[PDB]
């Protein structure tokens, strides 16, 4: 039966100077507004708990998906995060299963998204210059 086309898009998110302490940084940052296109009457952001908010993900960074704006009854939306490191390749990417289901201000994420003492080990490459690179993949489906 006719459908719709996957409406595919991505963002590209840096958190500068980042720092592992509530001053400083406070405990929830947003991304301006993003979507697919101009045209496009949806409104997305990212939000970063740079320390998870319960006891259960205080050592990890969180990164949810929110819905600002949307006419629409709801969105299903597949997502995908990865962090860019300094040759802009994705790393540490995680992704939903499946489309979850959207409405205006429901947001949905991975509260243990990455290992704070993983982030802050220079090793690993993922903080250059104190800069925090998030990229987010999104498709927008009919199922």
């Amino acid at each position: 039966g006719p459908g719709h086309m996957v409406v595919k898009f991505s963002y590209m998110w840096t958190i500068n100077n980042f720092s592992f302490c509530r001053e400083e940084m406070g405990e929830v940052i947003k991304s301006s507004t993003f979507s697919s296109g101009a045209n496009d009457k949806l409104k997305w952001c990212l939000r970063v708990n740079p320390k998870g908010l319960d006891e259960e993900s205080k050592d990890y960074l969180s990164l949810y998906l929110l819905l600002v704006s949307c006419p629409k009854s709801e969105v299903r939306a597949k997502f995908k995060f990865s962090i860019l490191n300094a040759k802009g390749e994705e790393t540490k990417a995680m992704e939903a299963q499946r489309a979850y289901r959207f409405v205006q201000g429901k947001d949905w994420g991975f509260k243990k998204f990455i290992r704070r003492d993983f982030l802050l080990d220079e090793a690993n490459g993922l903080l250059p210059d104190d800069k925090l690179t998030l990229f987010c993949e999104v498709s927008v489906v009919q199922d």
